[PDB]
């Protein structure tokens, strides 16, 4: 019952899209954004810096290709993305046993009854078994999670200075200390979105466009229209 | 029992809306307020930016499209937006084994006792049983949960200094921090309401204008009367 | 049943590549990249450096022999690798109890019935049931987990200072610390990259290509294109 | 079935080998390495030393036998080595419980229909019982776990200070602080290797040759080839 | 079946002796060494001092008898040992209720079928039960534990400060805290062995050269060779 | 059972004493040694002092009777002692619930086959139960615990100073801070030993002579011989 | 059977005493000792002032009655005794229902085979299980555990400073801090005796002159002989 | 029985008095006491001022009205007092179905024999069982706890220095604070005297003699005698 | 049964007032004293001041309306007031099953052989059943617990310097804080009182005077008398 329950219940492709937390931009006149995206993951997002230029371009702002005449920075990277099966969760009926004992007494209920003979009813219903409990292992409650990474930048009049401080582990003894300072005239902020696509046995392929857009559309939402 | 009791129970639609903290205001003699609404969630609340509006202009205040010359701002973005279902947390029973029983149990007996044969029992049993795990299984609790961040800005005579720290993550190894100073006449403060609708087997948009409606006087009543 | 289920979910190679954290690099118009890969883990992974070049030079940037004449500087170590078998966390089923308990009934049972005879319904239920559970014990769920350690290093106009602090254990009692300056115009930074290859009886030879090309896409993608 | 499961999984010899952290070693053209391997376990890896100087001067670099006039220097200490049976976690199955079961059984039975007379199926049983639960005891899943600690030299031309501190523990009192300092020019890592050995029955002489190899070349891998 | 089953798993003397932690030894050309080893146990270790002679001296060093020209010292304590049946942690079972039940069962089988007769069915059993129970009790699971603290010391050109401070508890209210500083050229470091010894039924005298020669072993291999 | 269980494991005295940590002293040639041995307890140690000096002597010192003109103290407490019954841990069988139901068993048994009557095997019972009941709560696992606090003192050729710190609680709100600060030429140092003695039924006059043998030998091997 | 087992095994008097900590005195030619016993508990202890003096007295030592004269102050406090049953920790078998049903069971017995008749077997039984449960609660395993506070004053020739610190609470607001110094000539150092006391259906008066023979000779052995 | 077996255990008043901590005095030849009782339970304890005046009487000291001219002032309060019943912790036994049970079964009982007819034996086993779970609620085992503050001033030739804090709290806001700081002449220190009443069915007018005759005592033992 | 019992053990009404902590304050001659009683519960306690007065005035003090000529304030707030059913913590009993079991088996028992006829036995049995549970929903162990906080003032010749401190919450971003200093000669302690009421179907009204008395004199008690 739970392999046809989850194909029910998760029959219809659903994406989730949950941005971290808020950036705060002050009201501004400029409409020059410069893009930068990248996917450090195993999935394949090509689709994603278009749309987002798409979704930028429809709030009123102009993309330009060179970082040093933009006012504002979208700095994106498709960090990690992570497949599972809900059902595995649910404990050993993900297993098979529960889709084996309903094909075993089908086959032998069918056969009991109808043609009952001797050995016959144990043959048709180990098959019927077996063949119920592989129905029960190829469905799965594929959800597949996503990370990503934004970085935004803004101009700023105020004076902006940068440590860099890395605390780069060199074994299990201690770490090489990297400090440095620059100053400039840019503000940047973080935020991270987690995407979510849910379905039974879902195949990457049919939620990549869905997500792409979803993602696309959360990370240009962060500017204000016009 | 569980299906139709969740069907019972959750038959119309509720919405709560519950603000996280209180911003106070001192008591003042201004009336302009400049708006500023985002939506980074999946989910439409296009509709908010004009009811906030009406609300505020019905309290007696005056909505300014330039932020330089408005005393108060308000500064919402609907931040994200989950959707669960609150069956899915009473264990083995949301599946739909007890639909199943039930159908089963209805198809032998209905049988059982009327044109009993044999072999038709089983037959029709399990056609009711599997009818009734499907019903079990298309009625959901679903809740849907909003984040609204607000951020509100008020005018002052004493001098405000802002600092501005950022920790940017670079990586496993360190960060790189941004600090910064400016000074104004501008005092801000945030604050966080949570939306809640629920309703079995509810959608998004029937729901889409009462959420609307419940954040934006949420939102607007932090300014008071007139 | 949870053999051949096991067979049945885990009949494909699943290769996973997850990268722990987001390295941002400043836009730029350099392409010259310096690599360094090595390999402390007990499984062969020689292939990984040609990889690595391969998907930087496919990116616009030009491989040196040289570092001193590198803007970029890509330290890879594929630090350890791990195998470890996921049904062995099923509990007592993974030892082979279920394949003898169902080889001993399938033995009895075409005995008891065709040819009872006595005791020899017996020795082949015995013959049976051990053929059952040995088959069981020779599928396992093989996982590979591999670690790859990634520094990157990119040149800087400012002045950058690593402090070497190095707390190295001499006994219960204490340790030696080890303190030194220097200055340069190079900045460092870390990540971690965490692999895995999951299929039944899985050996590493089948998962090696795979292995290397999503790990080498991976860290190439943390430069920028062209 | 416990025993003869444990016998087909662990039918082969595995050893598996992992660094704990990873070391950075920047480029350099020199190639003189001092060797230094000690051993305080209570087993033999006598033949280690030869095999790091092997894998050393296999990836282009030059063994000497004076510490002053290497560039880099390789000290390893394995220092302790455990032996457990990973049976002993199962409970009391391990025992010998289910081995005499199995063996009661089948002299019961094997004499029960056979030749029954009286007595005799309980003079039997008991010897194949006993027989049986020995047979169970005899049977192991041995693991040798080893722990080599490994400190790693190079020459710098910055001036290293090294703050040497020690608080040997006196009594329940208190303690007796040393404190030194000493400058050179040379930098000092330490990292941790752990190597793992599991057969049936396994012997460490088996094991011994394979645990040398696999933990040479890890060793020897820190550095850079040529 | 514990009882049969202890004494075949631990039917041969299993001596382990491991290190705690590593102490690093710079190289040197010297070898003169002076020894000091204490035995504040309970139990005999006279052969520790003249194994640690003869393992230092095979090694390559010169044993001196006055400390003041020794370049290295080795300071050894057998702090304490413990005895302990690793069977009283299996519960109930070792008190010798498996064994009683074993024998009443085998007295009342042997005499129930054979000479039942009336009563001398149950003194058999008693007293076969009772010789059970007492069997079970005479065989235990015995291992030895030791504690043994090694100190280290290295001339050295540095001057090094030996700051005492010792916090002497006086009752419940306070302690009287002692310090002092003196200057030397002499570096100690710390390190302890633990040392097991497991046998059925195991007398100290039989695992007592066994750990003498491990435990010099670990002891002298802190020293390099030569 | 468990009462002769007890009685066969622990029919021998066990004496273990334990030093609790080391306590290390610099090689010297002074055999001057002043005791101070003092007991707390409420159990008899008189025989504790004569043993020491023994020991010492034996090792090659000489025992001064005034502080003065000593270069090493030994100053020892015995400072609590405890008494306990291991069988108490047990749970309620050692109540006596075990020793009536065997008692009740034997004697309605050995009544109930020869001379039956009526009545005569329940008072029979009841005696032999109550009479087996009573010979458990006298068969006991009795353990002496004692602590010992040991100071050692060393002259010294460096200044130590000594701070009395004592805070004498004065009631529930606060107390009185002592402070005092002197100067000496005299070391101390502090360690615990802990003893046990185990037997069935044991008597501390039985434990006693062993108990002082063992503490003897354990605080006299702190110092070097000769 | 729980009563007669807590009879047998609490049969005699059992008085232990330990105290927390040791208490360290410098070696001295003094024997002069000023005595200040108080009893703050709610059982008497008329007799420990007396019994230290002797004990004191035993050792060499001479009690004056003005304590300006004396080196050596030994003041000690009865602070708290307190009284309980060990048996209730048992659980609901200290109630009394285990004497209730042998009780019944020996009435109903003794009346069911012998003078049967009809009503009269529950009229006596309910009288003998009323009178068996009366007799278990009478019977308590009755333990007394007794605190002491103990001070040592020492005269010295340093100055010793004493800082009085009291945080008096004063409601649910805050406290009163009082502070004061004195200086002085003497060491203060505090201790403390746990007393225990056990016997079934135990009087206090049977236990007090042991309790202070005991208590006497733990305070008075704090100090050396002569 | 669980009613009858605490009226046997709590037939006789049991008081008991335990002070919290010590309070240590300086001896002296002062023997002027001023006493400051206070009460704000809501318990009544009005002999407790008079009977402290008589057990300081008893001890040699003069009590004076005037508190200027008295070197020790006993200032106490019976802060609180709390009545429970132990028997609540039992369980459900305590609700009183142990005494339904059995008035029910005795009423049953003596008619189900004795005059059976039919419908009579259900009336008097009601009846009887009613009666039977009210009187076992009628049986408390009532104890009473009082917590008393005590405070003790000494007059002191040192200058004290008195330092009030006080944190008002004022809302969920913050809190008032005050701080002073006075001189004098007089050492305040603090205890908790806890007194404990338990007896069956106990009114607190049977145990307030007890209570103040342990209390007084208790708090005039803190002065030395004389 | 649970009904009844709570009826009979709370047939009483129970009050119980236990102030949480003791205001101390030094002997003085004054007498003058002005009170400030408010009370924010949504119970009434409108007597209470008048019944403080009197308290007070038996005292021997004198109420005075104006707080600038009195020694001594007494500030007292009822902040709030709960009420609970205990017996809600017995589990599902409180729900009225265990009334209807009552119920339901005594209507079938008088029917069931009184006129059994058919079918009449379920309908009285029903109805009965139905009046028991309903009974039981209407027994409540109604308890009111309430909270009072007292401040007390205190002249004095001391300054008090008094700083107030808030942190006024302004949202979930900060906070304001506000702080000043004033100067004065009176000193003020905070205390808290809680009392509780007790009774089956209490009604406020019923505990009201007994509240306002046990209040009123728990806080009068806090001045000594005259």
């Amino acid at each position: 019952c739970g392999a046809m329950s989850t194909a029910i219940k998760k029959r219809n492709l659903e994406v989730k899209t949950q941005m971290s937390e808020t950036i705060w931009l002050e009201p501004a006149s400029e409409r020059t954004v410069f893009l930068q995206i990248k996917n450090t993951s195993d999935k394949d997002m090509s689709g994603l810096q278009g749309k987002i230029a798409d979704a930028v371009k429809a709030k009123g702002y102009q993309v330009v290709t060179s970082p040093d005449k933009a006012y504002y920075w979208i700095q994106a990277n498709v960090l990690k993305a992570d497949k599972m099966d809900l059902r595995e969760s649910q404990g050993w009926l993900n297993r098979g046993y529960e889709g084996a004992a309903v094909g075993a007494a089908l086959g032998a209920g069918i056969t009991g009854y109808n043609s009952n003979s001797a050995g016959a009813t144990l043959g048709v219903g180990l098959a019927a078994g077996l063949v119920g409990m592989a129905a029960d292992a190829m469905v799965e409650d594929v959800n597949y999670t996503m990370i990503t990474d934004v970085q935004i930048a803004e101009r700023t009049k105020a004076t902006v200075t940068t440590d860099n401080v890395a605390a780069l582990r060199q074994g299990t003894s201690g770490a090489k200390i990297q400090t440095s300072t620059e100053t400039g005239n840019q503000h940047k902020y973080q935020t991270r979105v987690v995407s979510n696509a849910n379905k039974v046995n879902l195949k990457f392929e049919e939620a990549k466009p869905v997500l792409e857009d979803q993602l696309a559309k959360s990370i240009a939402n962060i500017l204000m229209d016009i």
